[PDB]
């Protein structure tokens, strides 16, 4: 019986228990894939499974921010190619004098008066 | 031969089966990895794996999008600081009466006429 | 003896080993857990864990940039708003002639000389 009880004993050593063996490897598994906390800081606290769900759930929260703001910057570029388009006139001449408008130009109103 | 029959009995309820023991906590932890359905709504269904692969391709995604607009704006804070620094002149009174262009001020044409 | 060396065999064949049985499906876990390089390319190369980890901080970037350019855009539109509602007058016709500024129309300086 001597060889039973010693194949024995090493498949006990080898299932092991929470601390060891297979039985160790697998409680460990177990703790990282749930987690200690969920509330938790750390991804290893929260447990692989809460943090992927977790990541998810900002990539969508985020990519919804970036979808709005692709829009307003899309008026945005309108708004200034109108405001480019519009041909205004900036100011005349600061001089003590007097200026009227002709072909692009400002010119002395005492040229005419 | 009891003792071994015990202690042979007690190692197979420990390694269990697919639905229990130290079989069946690997068997989900290799069910929650893999995943169920791989095009599946879930991240249990997609299986851990999968959807850390999704989340890493989506925030690669959103990035690109999001340099490309911040490059979209720095053309745009340009083309208003442009516009800004052009010194356009707003609209004249409108008050039935002629004006022209003197000193930032607008002056009643009249007055040297 | 021959049906506890029976059983005896069969859970050895079970429990395995690190290529096959129980073991082997641990070893696996594991590896995919940990990962094989950390500074690899693949999810499966850095593993379950550090693959979770890294997305989380560039979810986080992104969400950074995400919340200034929000900021500058705003900035953008009131800018843009201004410049629409401070009343700037487009060019007056280019043909020769001098125009002065009545009730948002430019009429010919003429009219008055
Ligand atoms: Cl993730
Ligand atoms: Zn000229
Ligand atoms: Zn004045
Ligand atoms: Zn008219």
């Amino acid at each position: 019986v001597s060889g039973l009880n010693n194949a024995v004993q090493n498949l006990q050593v080898e299932i092991g228990n929470n601390s060891a063996g297979i039985k160790g490897q697998v409680v460990a598994l177990n703790t990282l894939v749930n987690g200690t906390n969920p509330n938790g800081s750390t991804v290893e606290e929260r447990g692989l499974t809460n943090s992927i769900k977790a990541n998810e759930t900002n990539i969508a929260s985020v990519t919804q921010e970036v979808n709005t703001a692709k829009g307003n910057i899309s008026s945005l570029q309108g708004d200034v190619q109108a405001l480019q388009e519009a041909g205004y006139i900036p100011e005349a001449p600061r001089d003590g004098q007097a200026y009227v408008r002709k072909d692009g130009e400002w010119v002395l109103l005492s040229t005419f008066l």
